[PDB]
């Protein structure tokens, strides 16, 4: 497919800054791809969305207005005003992140896309359309645990979600989507967050919360209880540890996770505790 895809329709000038030495955008068999080039030769590809070469509203509110351009592709209009080069840089980072997701087989859990900048005064965000389904907790637990373990794999690599769980006291469940087979997360039109070398108080705290983000989401949905089956407040023992272990996260110290887990102060996915216990 590699060589077949690069024989398709070149859409690069509509998304990335021309010319780009590493990434191109191609259409091939009703599929838009992001192709990665090395030696000036194509090496790998990632699928972005399906193509069909007043729209219906899919949503509107805090996160912005999303339309239905086609039945396989959503369109999120931009609210801010920025230069073209601002959305091009975001696209390049999304593509890099998109490859990471592929290499680790977790791409299905995260809805990414690309900002279309061919009209600088009409910039919208294309992404796959997904059919949401009211998420349950009693029966969807395996799917939710599979997403949390995927998000942990993301957090361990330095990436975290910009609007899902900024800290133990903030959660945006609306950005958790359940489908027939799995749980996904949306509101990633800006890509994932990552450290940039800044050391101010806000950026250092954010980097700690970013590595334990997966833990906050899980404990918000499945918090621990006592013998009376009353909700144990997991936030307090976690924050207490943070204030006494500056610039250190719980994921980076697996010995403390299992300790808080056996002590009944935090909840962990089923597979994580077993993989930490045996290994
Ligand atoms: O004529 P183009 O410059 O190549 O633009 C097309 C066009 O979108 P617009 O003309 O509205 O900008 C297609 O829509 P149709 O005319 O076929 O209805 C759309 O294909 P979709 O049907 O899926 O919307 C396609 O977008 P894509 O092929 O990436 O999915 C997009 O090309 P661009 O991606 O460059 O905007």
């Amino acid at each position: 497919k590699i060589n077949k895809i690069v024989n398709g329709t070149d859409l690069t000038p509509h998304y990335l800054s021309e010319p780009n030495k590493e990434f191109k955008i191609y259409r091939y068999n009703n599929e838009v791809y992001a192709v990665r080039f090395e030696n000036d030769e194509p090496m790998d590809y990632v699928l972005m969305w399906k193509s069909h070469k007043d729209y219906k509203e899919l949503g509107k509110g805090e996160q912005g207005t999303v339309y239905e351009k086609t039945e396989d592709k959503a369109m999120k209009v931009s609210r801010g005003r920025h230069p073209r080069e601002f959305y091009e840089e975001i696209n390049l980072h999304i593509i890099e992140q998109q490859f990471f997701l592929k290499y680790h087989g977790i791409q299905e859990h995260f809805v990414l896309g690309l900002w279309n900048i061919k009209n600088e005064e009409n910039v919208y965000f294309y992404m796959p359309k997904i059919n949401a389904i009211p998420i349950n907790k009693k029966i969807d637990q395996p799917k939710i645990e599979e997403f949390v373990l995927a998000l942990k794999e993301l957090n361990d690599a330095g990436y975290w979600h910009p609007d899902l769980a900024n800290n133990p006291y903030h959660i945006s469940p609306q950005n958790l989507i359940a489908t027939e087979e799995m749980v996904k997360t949306i509101d990633l039109d800006g890509g994932f967050r990552y450290d940039k070398g800044r050391v101010d108080e806000l950026s250092r705290k954010s980097l700690v919360y970013g590595k334990d983000q997966w833990l906050y989401v899980y404990n918000f949905i499945y918090p621990p209880t006592d013998e009376e089956d009353h909700r144990i407040d997991w936030r307090v023992p976690i924050e207490k540890w943070y204030e006494n272990n500056r610039d250190e996260s719980l994921s980076d110290n697996p010995h403390t996770l299992l300790r808080f887990y056996h002590e009944g102060l935090i909840s962990l996915p089923k597979k994580l505790a077993h993989d930490l216990h045996e290994t």
